[PDB]
């Protein structure tokens, strides 16, 4: 089953490079990696400044259907909506297909439930007006407590998140199977599985990991639920493991 799981995970991957030393050449190489011998990843994830050259690279290699995702309010998740919205508008103008925005998780931990709602909603409004999907990163490894993880997921969903995403990859603790279960249970309990996807990020490293995460989705929503609109692997390291499991 591991081989079948690995191809499924590959076709759901948000193949990521988000490094301080990123260059145009590193992003072009990433676009080439996204076109694998066994099929294409769902998307790439890059800083907003690399969207235009990534678009041309994906087009010229014959994979314009690989989506371009990016990050905003990132990685800090500050509570300044004007800044988060301006970055989101810039990402749209660069050409993003998808924006992964960081939820203001420290403000929620400090007792501000409203700002996360208002921030997600403002960014969702800009994205939806551009036919851009909005993922919300809640930073589970900083929230830590299950109740806060549920609360942040719930606020994000009510404010219009198209995906909820565990982590930035820029803190020590990122996706865990337990954090994934909690957030997917929020999707389940709210009844929003048709409109809200799930994205574990930065914690999924091996083909075995990816199978475990997809098993949670299959168990909660049925094996047909986890398609590209409802599940992605945010990963900068996993692709080589999945290709190894597939004999490539």
């Amino acid at each position: 089953d591991l081989k079948a799981s690995s191809l499924r995970a590959l076709k759901l991957m948000d193949l990521t490079t988000l490094n301080d030393d990123d260059t145009d050449e590193k992003v072009i190489a990433l676009c080439h990696q996204a076109k694998t011998p066994v099929g294409n990843t769902a998307a790439i994830v890059i800083y907003p400044r690399f969207i235009p050259i990534a678009r041309k690279t994906l087009k010229e290699q014959g994979t314009p259907e690989i989506r371009i995702a990016t990050v905003t309010n990132f990685p800090h998740g500050n509570d300044d909506i004007d800044i988060a919205l301006a970055e989101t508008r810039a990402a749209i103008a660069y050409g993003a297909d998808e924006v992964d925005v960081v939820f203001p998780y420290r403000a929620l931990m400090a007792g501000n439930e409203q700002v996360g709602f208002d921030l997600v909603k403002a960014c969702k409004e800009a994205c939806a007006a551009a036919n851009v999907l909005l993922k919300v990163i809640i930073e589970t490894g900083e929230l830590k407590d299950e109740a806060l993880i549920r609360k942040a997921s719930e606020i994000s969903i009510k404010a219009g998140a198209d995906f909820i995403k565990t982590s930035t990859g820029k803190v020590a603790v990122n996706a865990t199977p337990e954090s994934a279960r909690i957030m997917m249970e929020v999707i389940r309990d709210m009844g929003v599985e048709k409109t809200v996807g799930f994205k574990p990020a930065a914690g999924v490293r091996t083909a075995e990991d990816a199978q475990k995460y997809l098993a949670i989705a299959d168990e909660l929503f049925g094996a047909d639920w986890a398609d590209a609109r409802h599940y992605r692997f945010g990963a900068s390291d996993l692709l080589a493991s999945l290709l190894k499991a597939l004999g490539h």
